[PDB]
């Protein structure tokens, strides 16, 4: 069997979001990014000529990005943010006592500690594997999944999982 | 005299910002972009071989972008936003009664009606001409200034002024 | 009123097609390209902050490209091609007596003389104006439409219409 | 000895071709792509300062691409295509009884089962190693060869060989 | 007749050169650039489907770039450089009394005052028109020629001629 | 602990330099390039959400590039170049008896044998590790450093060190 690595990258695999980094002793001002996701896979070329169909890969990456797109990225497990539910809003109080308030529908609650490129990358990798389906990947002989998330065309973070 | 057109474009000429479009009957959720600015000018090639030194152009575009960078873009002259000053915060109330609250230092107050690519473009064009200095441009025989602002690698707006 | 130029460009605005150039005294072999379309327009910034919404522009360009995508581009008005209908196929006979046969559903019949980048550009410009709707463009104060079609990242053709 | 990885990538390393994917239970319509090839090598930096001269790498990749360029990619070992020689043409009959006919000179017969990016990649890798010459690579201490073939700027396949 | 604008741009249209800017009161240190040339032309679409064949445009731009490629760019008409012929070398003495010496074959003597992007652009425009041939351009109904030279991906100069 | 790979790449991480390759039996003419450096790191995501802050990486790469920028790259340990100190100049005599002379301030003396992309890459990797500081990288759990240097957008060399 011949091993091949597949890469799917497009300006279409994007989520335009607001966020700010906060950790112990540090907080930055509210801003945003055009985030971009590329997916890399390793496996054997199957009897149909594909390792796995690009169209399937393109479809699932678009779906994960869409869920994030056009929202403030709110880290659920942050140890430095006080996240309060006030009416139909999320109220965020920081260590330096600075206060934010956004409508809940404007926010996407993500099970992460920091809205860093590294942690958003891990979240997307976990979501993509469930979206494409793990046993479906194994039927296509895929044994390696890798996502690259860019905060900007200059700053990229890459995470992987051996499956 | 020989006419030449100069273009300065770089991922460095960027401002990573949060915003949302609001006008009559329409409001979108809070998100963000990696905005990018390119500058185009027309003039005669001077006795020093330049129309105008690229280093000067690169310096001033960076300065204008820096002022916007890492902030929520707040349109001062919006007819559909209620902008209240509450302590050290800006409180924004929309037509649909949705409420936002950001620290003042997280916001950049821009004399525009909408945080659209078109209007941000006009603002930057006006700021760049004052930053480079109008009579300084005329000594270099520059008679045309043009800025292109991109909200994303896919969406661009271009404005100009004949000087 | 402030004049602004809008540009929409994406690898998404693509049609992957087969074709060959044929004119008097010249014929090339069957091949293909990843064609790409960018749209440029000029108008005044309206009271909503837009010249025209990017989402509308992105939607219509995708629709025009989709109609062409994944087909052999067949020039209807070619003076050097003999196009015969044989069962459910198009049979193409060239000046040098070379013969092609494709299923009809594999072909897209385009009202052009040559499948050149220039002529495909004109066709798309005409189709896009009808797709976006001419009187709709005039309500947005758009007076200039321009399409750029690339045969390759290296070879581009640009056509326009004053509206 | 210091290990270095060399990459050669250019829009020049291209073959503009027609093709369609066909396997068991699936057939797509005739279309085309601007295919692009990049080559990656690993080895030790030699006494002349190079692992291997870029000019040699650039020359051989161009030669392999040229052989494919401007043709319909015809898979020789397809289990779902009936390839008939009719006069100076190749007649291709599919499982769904759809019929194609191209002049032989318009086709490039490649020892593959499917004209997929994965299989075209493997073919090019095999051809490039023979073109650069295997024992010539070993004299330059090259122990790893890797080709990346893109069907589009969005879809890439990568294969390698340890030498 | 339908007007179309043709653009040819490639990393292939390059000349990798050494140079330094010198004018009255200013001199910079010796360095180099990967210069890149793109050509833009306007004309009517001819009866063969082309305004002008891209292959002809690609061939002539490559020829002009090749003449410059791999040399020190020496401005012949500089008012601040003392250019002496010493044996098989060019000896260059600057205003600040700094001395350079290169073999003559390493230098390309260009009829310009400064090795600026603007002036190199003008030279290439003049050379390209003569290389493609002026009356040949008029037979193809070309009435506009435009070259863009980039010193870097960030700094570009564009010049034109109405023909 | 979760392993993440960080990539920092920008047209800003550049050094525009003059050079020529010389080794046994071969010498090329003086020319130049827009060199570009990208940095790749592997480590665990720390309690602050970062493997290592991008801003620190961006700052140090800029500093190393700046030291090289706007100079002739002079290889100190070349076995085929006779490097003489004449007044305030470096005089370079080659095997074929060709002579160069540059002011010392125009040259950057680099502890390498050839000004190849491979060897410049190794030098930068060594300089970057000392600039970021080795024990500082170990506190951030970084165990892999990798630099990619491009002579042109087409030609790249990549070197690494396991730390
Ligand atoms: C400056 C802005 O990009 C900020 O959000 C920032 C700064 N440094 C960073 N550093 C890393 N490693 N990851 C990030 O997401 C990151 N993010
Ligand atoms: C610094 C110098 O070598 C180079 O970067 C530079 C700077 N400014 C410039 N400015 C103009 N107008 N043209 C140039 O070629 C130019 N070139
Ligand atoms: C959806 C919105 O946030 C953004 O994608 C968008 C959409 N359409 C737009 N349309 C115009 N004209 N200008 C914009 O800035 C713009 N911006
Ligand atoms: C849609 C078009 O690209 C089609 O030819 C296609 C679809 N899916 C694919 N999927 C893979 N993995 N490789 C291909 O070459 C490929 N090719
Ligand atoms: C060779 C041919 O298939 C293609 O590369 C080509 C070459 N020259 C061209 N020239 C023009 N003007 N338009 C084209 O579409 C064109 N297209
Ligand atoms: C042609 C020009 O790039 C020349 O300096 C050159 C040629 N071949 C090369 N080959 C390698 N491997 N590395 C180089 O830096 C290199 N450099
Ligand atoms: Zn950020
Ligand atoms: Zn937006
Ligand atoms: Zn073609
Ligand atoms: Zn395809
Ligand atoms: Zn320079
Ligand atoms: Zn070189």
């Amino acid at each position: 069997d011949q091993i091949a690595e597949l890469l799917v990258e497009s300006p279409l695999f994007s989520f335009n979001c607001a966020h700010f980094i906060a950790f112990k002793g540090f907080r930055e001002t509210l801003h945003g990014h055009n985030y971009n996701v590329s997916l890399r896979l390793r496996g054997n070329i199957q009897g149909d000529g594909y390792v796995i169909d690009f169209s399937i890969l393109k479809e699932k990456v678009r779906k994960v990005c869409k869920q994030l797109d056009h929202h403030f990225i709110l880290p659920m497990y942050s140890d430095v943010l006080n996240i309060q539910e006030v009416n139909d809003n999320f109220k965020i109080t920081c260590e330096d006592n600075s206060e934010y308030s956004f409508p809940k529908r404007d926010c996407v609650q993500i099970p992460i500690k920091h809205s860093s490129t590294e942690e958003i990358g891990l979240y997307i990798l976990n979501q993509l594997i469930e979206e494409i389906d793990l046993p479906f990947l194994k039927t296509r002989s895929v044994n390696y999944m890798e996502v690259t998330v860019s905060e900007s065309p200059s700053q990229k973070a890459t995470v992987h999982r051996n499956i």
